[PDB]
């Protein structure tokens, strides 16, 4: 928990300090920046990519105009699994930045049940319908609300077992 | 994946014979193990997160089983690393047992539930821990079956399987 607990604080600091605004949106480098911030000083491979290189290039080039397009891009990044660890927590922040830029909305994760999220994610390689339906019902335009942000981060970490 | 990659590191430590260059019963020695096990995984691999306490601990005698276990318990309470204390310290314990008593713990026969109970109790009383580990000592310290199966059990203690 000590690794996860310190990462949780890093995630909170990322938004509080406003450093989140310096993260490149929708790119591999951006995802690396997030991973580096979250696990810097914890994982030796923080911000480091574990073919995979060519797949990531194709993924970041995917369009981000619609919710459906954004989710499709998110699902391949998840399948890509670019880091040894910390993929889900970093990618979910990665997703929100993309949603905020293009749709001016983010996912209110605190209202996204663990059971429904994991099922939808597990199913997404075959069909992302479950994931699209779940996340779309939980979009909010209140993208700078700290309650939504901090509670969202807590839920995100809850998805992987930290509490 | 971290645990899986670390498990291979632990296996290589004995396979390569690098285990024989590890300093026995010292803080620096424990750091060497931790570095070997989690190098390239933990940023703080081999690094202490206490220092004066560690100095006192490594100076503790290793003449008897009872003394070694007392030293082991002390190191456990110290919790010198942010993570990976248990897996690295158990290797640390075996080296001390091998050096002084020519025995090691046959971990594969040490039940997880019983081990965790004994460890939790050890700060109050190490009787449970001493008894459990003593029944599972073996002088066959170079048996590779015992070693590799032992490492697997050690990693199982913290939840990896």
């Amino acid at each position: 928990k000590s690794i996860d607990e310190q990462s949780l604080h890093n995630a909170r600091r990322l938004f509080e300090s406003g450093d989140i605004d310096r993260i490149e949106v929708g790119t591999t480098a951006g995802l690396q920046q997030i991973h580096r911030y979250l696990f810097g000083g914890l994982y030796d491979f923080a911000g480091q990519i574990r073919y995979l290189k060519e797949a990531l290039v194709k993924i970041e080039q995917m369009p981000e105009r619609t919710f459906e397009e954004i989710i499709a891009k998110y699902v391949r990044m998840n399948i890509a699994h670019p880091f040894l660890e910390g993929n889900g927590r970093s990618t979910r922040i990665w997703l929100d930045l993309v949603l905020k830029k293009n749709l001016k909305k983010v996912v209110n994760w605190q209202n996204v049940s663990k059971t429904l999220y994991l099922q939808a994610m597990e199913r997404s390689p075959v069909n992302d319908l479950e994931l699209r339906f779940l996340l779309k019902d939980n979009l909010t335009d209140d993208v700078d609300n700290r309650e939504i942000i901090f509670k969202g981060i807590e839920q995100s970490y809850y998805y992987e077992g930290y509490e």
